Order: structure tokens, then sequence, then C-alpha cells
């Protein structure tokens, strides 16, 4: 197995710009193989052997949001300082 | 004496940008000649005789201001919407 990855369970959430429900975090990367101890907010993802790829947090974001559909992400039109 | 005005303790500070020290805002606005009385945050204001200009909380807050000097209020650049 890879090293273990820390990870913040609302990450995401954060990226995502959607409030997804309780659990859907641990719930996709157990999933795809991965171990998912809870601990506090911090979220420890060991993933399995056939998934070298899985190496930092924002490649375990990438697995909850492709699952969950890219479709459920908003449009919100950010607001740039004076070019 | 023209009617009395109710007005936040903060609303000049609030068109200022400034946060200007404790009891500023009733202090200048006695100056100028109006009785000032407090409730909580909401001051009730009545501008002397001399000065039926003074009718409405903007009218107020041109008092305070131009009395503590426009030179403290900040430069802040609002970001706009996409245009
Ligand atoms: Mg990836
Ligand atoms: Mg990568
Ligand atoms: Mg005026």
């Amino acid at each position: 197995s890879p090293p273990p990855i820390r990870m913040g369970v609302d990450v995401p959430d954060r990226i995502a710009g959607v409030a997804y429900p309780q659990g859907t975090t641990a719930r996709r990367l157990a999933q795809i193989g991965a171990v998912v101890t809870h601990d506090g907010d911090t979220l420890t993802v060991t993933p399995p052997s056939w998934r070298p790829d899985l190496r930092q947090p924002a490649d375990l974001v990438e697995e909850v949001l492709r699952l969950e559909g890219l479709e459920v992400i908003p449009s919100v039109l950010p607001p740039a300082p004076a070019g």
C-alpha cells in the first residue's frame, strides 16, 4: 500500500463549491478501495495498491468529485481585482 | 428646531470607512449645535434652528466627516463584478 494521506473531511466540499451529504467523502474513498479512518475532523486515507496515482489530498478530491458528478458544481463568477 | 433625526452611532464610521474613537459622532454633532440623546446604538439628533439643511442621517454624516477631516479616509479599490 502507498503511504497514508491526511485530509480534512470537508476539503472536497471546498474545492467543489458543494455541500455534500455527511459521509460522502469517506464512502466514496472506501468504494475505490482505500481504508479510511476518521480522527476528529481529519481523515486518514490509505489508498489501495492498484492506485499509485493517489498520493496527495488533491488526488483524493478528484475521486470524490468525479463519482458524485461534476454536474452538481454550480457556476459562480469570481470577482477579479481591478486590472 | 427641525424635527429630530434617528441614526445609528456607527453610521458615520460605516460611510467613512474609518473607526472613529468612541463618542466622536455625539461630540461633533453637539459642536454644530444639535441636542444628542443616546439609547443603546441609536442616537436621536435634534439639529439647531440655524441648520434647516440637516434633515436625514446622511446630513449628520457630512458634519462628522468634514470636521474630522476627509484625509483620514483610506483608499480601498472596490471589486466590481465581471463586466
Ligand atoms: Mg487523479
Ligand atoms: Mg496528480
Ligand atoms: Mg450637508
